[PDB]
């Protein structure tokens, strides 16, 4: 638990989130608006940093290709490079809450 938390107020297993704000045909990702958990070595930091744009490169398209339309919530589970990110619109208008949880095993 924490007094102030950027993403949704959750301290369960997925205690890390990354809610993006809608604006124009692109989404603004603010580094100062997130939290870090655990620790990534110098050999894991660069390798993970290059994987980040891969997953985001798809989100920017999901709203277009997946046809964005505030109507109802729809949970989708993607899988790439062994890593799996979860995304959902929650049926919210002009808002998409997303979260990443790297596989341990």
């Amino acid at each position: 638990m924490s007094n102030t938390t950027w993403g949704l107020q959750r301290d369960i297993t997925p205690r890390l989130g990354a809610r993006l704000v809608q604006e124009g045909n692109q989404l603004h990702y603010l580094a100062d608006r997130a939290s870090i958990t655990g620790k990534f070595s110098d050999a894991e930091c660069p390798k993970l940093d290059v994987v980040f744009p891969h997953f985001i490169s798809q989100i920017e398209s999901m709203l277009t290709t997946g046809e964005l339309n505030p109507r109802h919530a729809q949970c989708v589970t993607l899988y790439h490079n062994g890593f799996t990110c979860e995304a959902d619109t929650l049926g919210s208008c002009g808002y998409v809450y997303i979260a990443v949880y790297p596989t341990q095993r």
